[PDB]
């Protein structure tokens, strides 16, 4: 169909021409339609978060104390995007939140939550409320790698009235448990666990000591969320924010131990000697970490941060109404693209139309802040006022971010279908190529 | 603490005096505070829905197709209120909705959902997705009282790749199942079930045929929702609406058979020969049913409907001001042992409290809970808002909302200085709870 | 012909003063003499905003 | 740090180009950011009021009868700026205000 898809008349403005003058808003222009020979369901919206990380869903949650903590970061990664845990907290708190995202989904669970037989039923009821897990192993001394005595689950203790009773009284004991011997392939362990009709499968050595544990939940998560953003070890991906003060060097180590995959530098203007020094230090000290530098809005800024070794850049604001985001994204992303560096659009995204435009003019992924605030997975307490459900400086309830993401997702596909290319990689390419065309709108053309 | 609680100075206006003039809205007056010697959590907000039904939570979901179908009715009943299944639907649809409420919570599940071994897994996944139930029994020919062969649960089929496979391969066979023999007292079967660490316990006759079933879920719902509104059979209570035309006599029969406990008449004005007749008919024909007549706004309307055999009255529906209408009608009906439902003009918890204080036993919520998770309709997005479809905002789960209104009534009652709303109603008539009318200037902050 | 009280001008001046410094820092030059020079030199750069870009 | 501070790509409009067309308001444009290797406290905001007078604080109070008399002119000069005493008054009054500063 190439004959029908490729433009010869090329009726429309090229992107290089569109942004050659005024600083533009996303509203200042529209993307002209192309040719359609496919269902929108087949559109590939993926984009590079960093040089080595490809998000199936080009969506990143903003690192604000009102948007992204452990709960949100989990949701994002499950849907194919990623989260950036905010840095408005102690080093201990932030790392606690990272561990909480990394270890939510496992293949083999290495340090399974364990208790001793003395521990009361009350304690296990607190763990399901706080950590959100069950199948707590009862081991010798509570050690997560001790002799296996039994296992506590929901149906074991829901009927119990005396919460002081030891777990030994209601747990399922070792003799009756179906376990497996190490070493065993994960492929086989989950088949055993599945055919076992139980929710958990300990894996033991020769002395019945706990090596690792399999959860049936990690089977259904792999099934209900087949696009999840995973690392080599089957754990969800997780980014975290950090400032570039000398003090924050300690914070990076903590996060590294907690196992973040991406470091997002938090700055309203990142073209500083501090950020440059900082980037160089991270890449030298922690080569395994990708670093998102920023924020920047010009090619000149971008040059310095890519020189220092940034694997990605945040474009935008987040004094100060600054460079119009459309222009900023086009200019910087194009420059960076030549140096093989992707860009995150961070600001000025009010709706799905905007996000689509931001991705088409050069951003690989979009950072969502306000667009998802007020969802179930955001930090905050829900409350009522004037019959409205709010979250808290207060915003409306927007349900689960999982529903909202799928709505954005479906919206990107319909838009990329309208443009007439089966992926946003292709749209970006053909924008530069001059095959996807635009039209600047007059102000009165914008009022209708 | 009587010497402190009882007022002798009596600084304030009695209700009788307050409503002796023009027609008042709820905003026209306030309830003066009393004396406090109790925590708010101890306040009993219960009220009579009908003559024989006392709701722990004096709240009823409106019979509008925007608000109350099967899902809402459950939520109300679990919290201690009740739902009124709307009537903008076929007789068949409406009874199907009632059955969903009654057979949701059980002690012993009679007529368990059962399937034949030939049936594919695909069917079990659909029963789970539609009716929301699991623990499907496998019996001879799928008869709910056939010989028990096995049981299918979520962990039996969640890992199956071929959805067309017969349940026989993945089901748990009758040989390996923990069962019990009929007869057996419910409280004992539930103990076996808890002890077995299983989610279901079938009870069989001598020939291994299914008599009834026990669900561990029903045991958690008694623990989680201790104030659920139940009939004498441990099912959730359920009301349904009907108009008073001849055609609807058929509808009532269907609903009675489906198991409703309360019939609610739908009329913009209930003081009609048609409703008078209809009420008499329901009472001669189905005496086990309580009837809610209405709507009415005057004592003169109320008399006729009470005469006919009503067990409760809807007050409301441009019209007579609601505060006055509730007071005037409720006082009259109280004198004849008939409780009233407040149905209109309720925009916030403050209104609800006032409605209940001036004589309504229970309130009927409509707009105040429209847009909650449990109301019918689908959610959609627009302008960065979540909405239901004429559109309204997402209000979250009604269960959280009802708990909010509850705590709100308790706080209000505490301010008034009484530990129950029965008490408040009583002392309003007695002149020991006092009000104050407000100037329009005093209303504008 | 009446305006709100704004306290001592001394506090207000120091607020303007601090504001100029933060702004000149953003531009990236340690003096406004240098900013003026480099504006003429073409090293400090601007962006004209569209009208809708000004409404956000 | 000159290598990091000086622009070669020069992504942005020059001032000569910016003002080459319409008459602009301050709102019509923004100044693009540069490179930072210093604390804002070290910034020198000084400017020439006149050929021979250099104000530490580039602020002058307007010569309006509602803004600058002796009291304001004092405050301005103390902070590093300067005041211009308005001329809506007798010669004697205005000079009285100058002596006072
Ligand atoms: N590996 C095992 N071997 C034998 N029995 C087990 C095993 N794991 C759990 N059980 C038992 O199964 C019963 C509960 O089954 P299951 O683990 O499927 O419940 P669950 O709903 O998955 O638990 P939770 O919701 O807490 O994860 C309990 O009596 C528990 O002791
Ligand atoms: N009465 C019973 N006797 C023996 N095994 C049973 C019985 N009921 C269920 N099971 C088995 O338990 C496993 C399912 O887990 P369980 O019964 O603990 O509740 P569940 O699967 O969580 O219930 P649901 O299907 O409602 O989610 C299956 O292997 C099933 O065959
Ligand atoms: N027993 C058990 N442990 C889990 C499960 N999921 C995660 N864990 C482990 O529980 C620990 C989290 O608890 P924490 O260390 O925060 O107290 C981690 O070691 C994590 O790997 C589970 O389903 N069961
Ligand atoms: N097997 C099973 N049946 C149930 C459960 N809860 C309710 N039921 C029964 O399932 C049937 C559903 O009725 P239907 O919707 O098929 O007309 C009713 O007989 C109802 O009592 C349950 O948890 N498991």
């Amino acid at each position: 169909n190439t004959n029908l898809r490729t433009k010869t008349l090329r009726d429309g403005t090229t992107a290089e021409e569109l942004f050659s003058q005024d600083g533009l808003s996303f509203n200042d222009f529209i993307i002209l339609p192309g040719f359609i020979d496919f269902d929108s369901s087949k559109v590939n919206v993926s984009g590079q978060f960093t040089k080595n990380i490809l998000l199936h869903l080009p969506l990143v949650s903003s690192p604000m104390d009102t948007v992204t903590e452990s709960s949100m970061a989990r949701a994002m990664a499950l849907m194919g995007g990623i989260g950036v845990i905010h840095n408005n907290c102690t080093v201990e708190q932030q790392a606690r939140m990272v561990r909480s995202v990394k270890l939510y989904r496992n293949g083999f669970i290495m340090k399974p939550k364990s208790v001793s037989p003395d521990v009361p039923v009350s304690t296990i009821r607190n763990i399901k409320s706080e950590k959100g897990i069950s199948g707590i192993l009862v081991t010798e001394g509570g050690k997560y790698d001790g002799k296996l005595l039994g296992i506590v689950c929901t149906k074991d203790i829901d009927f119990v009235k005396d919460a002081s009773a030891p777990v030994s009284q209601y747990m399922t004991r070792r003799e009756n448990m179906t376990v497996e011997r190490y070493p065993i392939k994960l492929e086989e362990a989950m088949d055993v666990l599945n055919r076992s009709r139980h929710g958990y499968l300990p894996v033991l050595n020769d002395k019945d000591e706990v090596v690792c544990l399999c959860s049936r939940r990690d089977a259904v998560r792999a099934r209900d969320y087949p696009n999840s953003s995973l690392d080599r070890n089957g754990h969800l991906l997780c980014a975290a924010a950090t400032s570039t003060r000398e003090a924050d060097k300690g914070r990076v180590a903590a996060l590294s131990e907690a196992g973040i995959d991406v470091l997002v530098l938090d700055s309203s203007q990142g073209n500083t000697i501090y950020q440059v020094s900082f980037i160089r230090w991270v890449k030298k000290t922690y080569p395994h970490l990708e670093v998102v530098a920023g924020n920047v809005v010009t090619q000149d800024q971008a040059k310095n941060l890519i020189d220092a070794g940034a694997d990605s850049l945040r474009i935008g604001m987040g004094l100060a109404c600054g460079r119009p985001q459309a222009t900023a994204i086009y200019k910087v992303a194009r420059y960076a693209a030549s140096r093989g560096v992707p860009c995150v659009a961070d600001g000025g995204l009010r709706n799905v139309g905007d996000v689509c435009k931001a991705l088409a003019v050069g951003a690989n992924v979009a950072m969502l802040g306000s667009m998802i605030a007020g969802t179930s997975e955001t930090p905050g307490e829900y409350f009522f006022k004037d019959g409205m459900r709010l979250k808290g400086g207060a915003v409306l309830d927007k349900g689960s971010v999982l529903k909202l993401l799928a709505y954005i997702h479906k919206g990107l596909q319909q838009s990329a279908q309208d443009i007439g290319e089966v992926s946003f990689d292709a749209i970006r390419e053909k924008v530069y190529e001059g095959q996807v065309l635009f039209n600047r709108r007059t102000l009165t053309a914008q009022s209708e």
